[PDB]
């Protein structure tokens, strides 16, 4: 048995001490020049590797002296520090030579917690670079992680310098994998040949591979023509190989010309009695219902926001204790090619049902009860997608509760019972915008071209307005029948303002339909009716918002017509 | 903090190291037995070996060390503790663990024995220990064994080893103010035997010993004898014990001091801050001596008076961290002298007002609101003053609630509302007894003689039911005169080889008032003895209890409360 | 000669002065989020102090008195109150000022 009580800390403590006075050492190590008399105990014990170099019957078994090469001497004092005392404190920078030392020495601790670290810093850049780290240093977690990142953003990028410089095997898995979130399929061509321009003559073998690999549907543009202008001369069986790949090697559809711009939605009318609420999206052109795996599967009132990278984020929220409803500011990310849910930084504060907004590549979370106890309640806190990190701004004016917030023309705007305030991105000024003349709460805002169109509250009002003009005023009444429940959701649908509203009456069934609005009209032409056939009841707490989607990963929601 | 994780992993590879014999450099060789260890953790653990190696001597630079002078298992337990941190202590091995301890200057394990020891000391090895303590300078352990062996011995003084001890031993035990003896020619026939024990060892040792006792016994019997064991001629000792006894004026010892005294447990707190006290009537001093509070503020507890005169504390409750109270089965002993409550061995289940009862050197607690409440409930338990452990005996047949129990004629006899049911410890079992006529609880019972007293029961009353053990039937002798329209509390005791009731009555928009009475056996009246004033004794509540023991009113302090 | 209010529901430093009857502010005493700050504004050796206490949630109290300066505005570090000495007052507590005899008094006990 290990008593971790007594023995365990005091003899890792006395160890450290007497490493840190240099006593009962009988090992040096030699790193270019410098010298690190530690233990052969402790090396033999966190490393694979110098269990054989000090076991293993060999000259340096037997020698005071042994001179290490390949490492660097600031990674190796890490390691040691780590192997004093068990406390890694790794930084950001100095991880891939961690890892490529632990590598070395085999320390199987150690590679595990930079591997996560790793994998857990796959933000926006480093993808590429890690990726063919992980290729150099065989990594099966971040390799596919790796892969799974490239696939998502170098199909938006495509022209990162370090994606210049990969083996060639790299290169084919990840140009012949069917998860290329491209629209486009001549995107991925251009992308190969830029590729095989700046380093031609060399890569003509693989410049071959490529090509077959890019297959036909983009072969049949431009590349021959290109080819012939970069030929080297005296090449006559080359044309002859390249002719071949036109008819062969099936020609298929990609995945991700799939981007089809749907709605998601969260906490519906859970269908097992077993479960409260659940995701699901509604297809606006296929007519069909899709469903979402809950993020939590247990946590619910949680906020939703999509940047314009098409990416959905889940912020705050509350959770049941589960005692024999508590706040938790936890963050998630829907994959949109695993359908599941991977954590991110948390937030600094539990909020409850938080509104996310997106500006300038940041994630903006106004209100939504950071504390309640906290002095300061009218402050917010924004949210970086680079670095991974919560960045305090300036506080709001005044404090709302069940307020609405978009984002127009690269600028924050927060609407409230009658108030509204225009948030400065980069200058952080709360300027006061104009006053509405109709106190409405509990409703929601859409920022849809340069107009936004506050929608509902207590009903049917329709205040529009325009930052370039900075004023509020009416449009008309949404067609609703007597003594209805107008649950009215604005969003933007195919570069068109459109509405998707629910009608409850006494002793009568929810019905669902969108309508099409038009500015000069100001009028909402009937555009289509949902039928009850494929969507169910949703319920009250209901959120929408606009994104684009996958079917073939996504799974359709089994409901009786 | 330091990372336990990576603690934890390190230490489990050294012991796999260990284990294994992989980096092993140095190997112990003791009485032909191979250990081979490493040096780094001998350092760490031992105080010794980060002398020996790191000296710059033959041995230091030698791969082979022929330790000498120390056991095989002992070498063999510590190197696994310094390898896993596991010390698996038993109760025979400890001597020669301390031995190897104290050659090898190990803290850790010598710390851990120490507290063993410190656990360990009881009756049948208080003079081995205390001259183990001698052997190896360890100040707590020589005071422990100190007050233990003073007590006890002076109490038992026929231990084989307190012949061979060192004379400056002696000499403190002896020459100490806390002696518990009734006599003060008890601790001169212990010395007269010990002096004996040679004849010309001790001639030297005979000159300081009787300079230690009281002259008052330095001119009486006892000198002619030892003139009969003196050496022939020797005109240096004979001649000088006849003048020597000038000086060493008699002064009375402290353990003469005890006095039969009624012990009260969870008085009504003088200061209102406490909430409940512990405080002692004297029947011949006519005072209140405080005493110390119960471990933790114990409520709900039982008292036990063992023939040795020792006060036990078994079962209670401590108000859980308004209404607000845990039960725990904590065991705690009284120190006579230095007014404190030792921790003991815990029981194996909780109690709440547990029938505390001694007999054959075990203490029984009947009963008690167990927590277990199972079929069973009913399960005793004794306790064992020689192993310091607990022992279950045979579950009483009925369960009851609110209970006494008594000893008489070395058998157990616990008393309900109307049942009564003797254990026999010689079989363990239990046999049916006489049954009362009248449905009464709540009440106590003293045993005097070879008689149960049943006194009071229902607030209670004045009925008295006597049995006799001999008999085996239950009657009525009388009842108690007492106020009437009152609520007498009585209290069944035995004092002064006389059966004694302590009854505290309160009349209608009065005080309460204490008064004891003395009952007559043979004229079946109970008979004023002494009144005591409300001077000296002020309230002391509903759910308190008495029992009969005797202390020392020097090592206790008056305590200081208005009339 | 002057009058200082200090706190109120805080931390507001309102300064008068008889021989200009003007009510002004000075500065606010640094105070943290949620710290229930218990102000007591005293004369000590002929210099202005204060003795503040800040309370926060799952925190324990610390006691810490400052040296306020007139022209400056600010209320320098003077001495922390350790925690070992002077264990939690109240809420209800006052504070005077005022000269006594140690002998005749009696230290507190208490386990720092």
């Amino acid at each position: 048995r290990q008593i971790n009580t007594e023995y365990a800390v005091s003899l890792l403590e006395q160890l450290k001490l007497f490493y840190e006075q240099q006593l009962f050492t009988d090992i040096v190590l030699i790193v270019e020049g410098t010298e690190f008399p530690c233990h052969k105990m402790v090396l033999a014990t966190c490393s694979s590797y110098f269990r054989a170099m000090f076991m293993s019957g060999l000259s340096e078994s037997k020698q005071t002296h042994v001179h290490l090469r390949n490492v660097d001497a600031a990674t190796l004092q890490i390691i040691i520090t780590y192997a004093y005392t068990g406390n890694l404190a790794m930084n950001d920078s100095t991880v891939e030579q961690l890892y490529e030392t632990a590598c070395f020495l085999q320390v199987e601790d150690v590679l595990q917690r930079c591997r996560e670290y790793l994998i857990k810093k796959i933000n926006a850049e480093n993808c590429v670079r890690l990726l063919s780290f992980a290729d150099l240093f065989s990594c099966e977690e971040l390799k596919q992680s790796a892969k799974r990142m490239v696939e998502h953003k170098f199909t938006a990028v495509y022209h990162q310098d370090a994606f210049m410089q990969l083996s060639h095997d790299l290169l084919i898995d990840i140009l012949s994998s069917d998860n290329l979130n491209v629209e486009k399929e001549e995107t991925v061509r251009e992308a190969a040949m830029l590729w095989l321009e700046y380093n031609t003559e060399s890569r003509s073998q693989y410049l071959s591979s490529v090509l077959s690999q890019i297959r036909i549907d983009a072969l049949s543009e431009v590349t021959q023509r290109a080819w012939f202008q970069g030929l080297p001369p005296n090449d006559k069986s080359v044309v002859v190989q390249g002719l071949y790949k036109s008819m062969p090697k099936f020609f298929k559809p990609r995945l991700g010309m799939t981007k089809e711009e749907m709605m998601i939605f969260i906490e519906a009318s859970s269908e097992n009695p077993c479960s409260l609420y659940s995701s699901v999206c509604y297809s606006p052109q296929a007519e069909k219902v899709y469903k979402l795996c809950s993020p939590p599967a247990d946590l619910h009132k949680v906020g939703t926001v999509v940047t314009p990278d098409n990416d959905i984020y889940i912020a705050g929220g509350q959770v049941p204790l589960k005692n024999t409803f508590r706040t938790v500011n936890c963050f998630y990310w829907f994959d949109a090619q695993q359908n599941t849910w991977f954590p991110k930084t948390p937030m600094l504060f539990v909020r409850i049902k938080p509104s996310l907004v997106c500006c300038e590549g940041y994630i903006y979370a106004i209100g939504g009860d950071s504390v309640g106890g906290e002095l300061n309640r009218r402050t917010v806190e924004r949210y970086d997608t680079e670095k991974d990190e919560w960045t305090m701004v300036s506080p709001l004016p005044c404090a709302w509760q069940w307020s609405a917030a978009v984002v127009v023309h690269d600028c924050i705007y927060v609407m409230t019972l009658n108030l509204m305030y225009c948030y400065f991105p980069r200058s952080d000024s709360w300027v006061e915008m104009a006053m509405r003349q109709t106190s409405r709460s509990f409703a929601s805002a859409a920022a849809f071209g340069d107009k936004i169109f506050y929608i509902g509250g207590l009903s049917v009002t329709v205040e529009i307005y325009d930052v370039n003009k900075n004023e509020w005023k009416m449009a008309a009444n949404i067609p609703a029948k007597r003594y209805s429940d107008p649950c009215v959701r604005a969003v933007v649908i195919s570069n068109s303002l459109c509405v998707f509203m629910r009608e409850t009456h006494l002793n009568e069934r929810a019905k669902y339909v969108t309508y099409q609005y038009d500015l000069e009209l100001d009028r909402w032409s009937l555009r289509q009716h949902i039928s009850e056939r494929v969507l169910w009841d949703l319920g009250r707490d209901f959120r929408c918002t606009v994104g684009k989607l996958y079917p073939s990963c996504l799974e359709e929601s089994p409901w009786k017509p």
